[PDB]
């Protein structure tokens, strides 16, 4: 549906603009993002990964459309606990790394209709939310690695991207 930017790319390092209003054009990006995300078997996507520099996230932790989450202009209000899993990312294909995260987050955001909601999450949902928000600030999971590890990932994908 949309093309996923592959690390390294400058638009994966940008702090994105909030959505000014959630209208039809924004709902179309959201639906196009979900299509892209399911097609590549992701459980989260952020707009900058499809080269749209706005604060828009689509998440589906189960992958079956029965607990979708759209988070527009999201903000973590509070959090607690400590956790970490081996995260991957559609813009960083072929790699996973252990990222330290909050176990629990409270997040406010606008839904696909522009309505504000405030959500408590834990488990994999909370991890996905923190991951995807990182994207909106131009942060990738490789930024939590040592400079040399991140570099070696970058070199490998530079090559991959040519070979595609
Ligand atoms: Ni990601």
């Amino acid at each position: 549906a949309l093309n996923v930017l592959i690390y390294p790319d400058d638009h994966l390092k940008v702090v994105c603009e909030p959505v000014t209003e959630v209208n039809d054009a924004i709902r179309k990006i959201v639906d196009d993002m979900f299509d892209t995300m399911y097609q590549e078997k992701g459980i989260g996507l952020a707009a900058p990964q499809v080269d749209i520099l706005q604060r828009i996230i689509t998440i589906d932790v189960e992958g079956d459309k029965q607990n979708q989450f759209v988070l527009i202009n999201p903000e973590i209000l509070a959090s607690e606990g400590e956790t970490g899993i081996e995260e991957g990312c559609l813009s960083i294909p072929g790699f996973r790394a252990l990222v330290p995260r909050k176990e629990k987050v409270t997040v406010r955001a606008l839904d696909r209709d522009g309505k504000e909601f405030t959500l408590d999450a834990d488990g994999l949902l909370a991890i996905c939310i923190q991951h995807e928000i990182d994207h909106l600030n131009g942060i990738l999971f490789v930024d939590y690695l040592s400079p040399l590890k991140r570099q070696r990932i970058k070199e490998k994908l530079i090559k991959y991207k040519k070979q595609i």
